């Protein structure tokens, strides 16, 4: 009853992906974002102890952030122009995790219902991240 969805932010190219099935592996516990000179290139998210299937390209440097136990994302903002250019993940331990460059159209995603967190992502990808959507729900008890 508490789930919500923000998106889809970006353009309509590439191939759809969704981490809806990965929810069963656990809460989000880590993020990988690949970034090149121009764009957000790729994404991988750890659900419990299991990484999602990587989406995006091979170009660029990877950044890997491990969330603390019980830390979740409660806001995702960013920018896109043709493809995703910037992503900012804000956590409920007060951390701001920023990736990419400030150029393009801005978006800001927050959960519709209070006391919910980022449970999974979806979007579109190819050699880059074309679009992103954020799926919010209660933090998992089991």
């Amino acid at each position: 009853r508490s789930s919500s969805y923000s998106g889809e932010y970006g353009s309509g190219g590439g191939k759809r992906f969704s981490h809806s099935g990965n929810q069963l592996d656990g809460p989000i516990t880590a993020l990988r974002v690949r970034v090149n000179t121009y764009y957000i290139v790729g994404l991988q998210v750890r659900y419990g102890k299991v990484w999602s299937d990587y989406v995006g390209g091979r170009n660029g440097d990877l950044e890997e952030i491990f969330l603390h136990p019980g830390e979740s994302v409660i806001q995702v903002s960013g920018k896109y122009k043709w493809y995703l250019k910037k992503l900012v993940f804000v956590t409920d331990k007060g951390r701001y995790l920023s990736f990419g460059k400030d150029s393009g159209t801005s978006f800001n995603a927050v959960p519709l219902h209070p006391n919910t967190v980022l449970r999974f992502i979806s979007g579109r990808s190819g050699s880059l991240i074309d679009a992103i959507g954020l799926h919010w729900d209660v933090y998992p008890t089991s």
